[PDB]
């Protein structure tokens, strides 16, 4: 078998591909999806992970300064972009600039993930102090331990608006777009994919997850390629 932990906000398009290969390959895929903070920490205290993909650079550089992955067994596979988002029937369109106010437009909580930690919510801290924004948004903001938590709680009026990837308002019927941060705001929204545990059939599933089948996943999803 193999073990794949990643990122939650690849629940959807890893699901499908551990489909797929369990129809082309006697091999069973074993998932399980969280924040990149919580999996990688996870890994480091023995969890027997074979493939770890992360929604930022920073959860992977953690565990090879620990030696859990070599330099050679990780590639840069997916990019995302950061985006606001409504519960659907309280549409906004926000400007993400610092021109705006976000005590003006911001009348609510705003959801994301906890943003010391978890990568959607690092990137978003990012943003808010590039727009000037971070001692007005902080004390608006409930966090969570991963991007789909927070995606939830928009969808169920919790919040008024959140912070999440690209793919995730593309997958949820429930929630709107009411903004696009620009590239300029965070650092490039990467996701790194790494061998953890080096043995054939973990070898194969890395290399699959790089193929032209799995390219299409991925960018069906909103994913992409770099």
């Amino acid at each position: 078998s193999v073990t794949v932990y990643a990122a939650a906000s690849l629940t959807n398009a890893i699901n499908d591909l551990e489909k797929i290969y369990e129809k082309q390959n006697k091999v069973e895929v074993k998932t399980s999806y969280a924040g990149s903070s919580t999996l990688a920490k996870q890994i480091e205290a023995g969890a027997p992970a074979d493939i770890f993909i992360s929604a930022d650079t920073q959860w992977m550089d953690y565990l090879q300064n620990k030696k859990l992955v070599a330099a050679n067994d990780r590639i840069n596979l997916l990019g995302n972009r950061l985006v606001l988002i409504t519960p659907k029937g309280q549409s906004l369109n926000i400007k993400l600039d610092k021109a705006t106010d976000p005590n003006k437009v911001f009348t609510g909580k705003i959801c994301t993930g906890d943003t010391k930690s978890v990568p959607v919510g690092k990137y978003a801290k990012q943003a808010f102090t590039n727009l000037g924004w971070w001692n007005r948004i902080e004390p608006k903001l409930v966090e969570t331990e991963d991007v789909r938590v927070a995606l939830n709680f928009v969808a169920r009026g919790e919040c008024q608006v959140g912070i999440v990837y690209a793919t995730d308002a593309a997958i949820s019927k429930d929630v709107k777009v009411a903004g696009i941060f620009p590239e300029n705001t965070h650092s490039p929204i990467i996701y790194p994919l790494g061998l953890i545990k080096k043995n054939s059939n973990s070898a194969k599933f890395y290399q699959f997850l790089q193929s032209n089948q799995a390219k299409a996943v991925f960018k069906k999803y909103g994913f992409s390629m770099l």
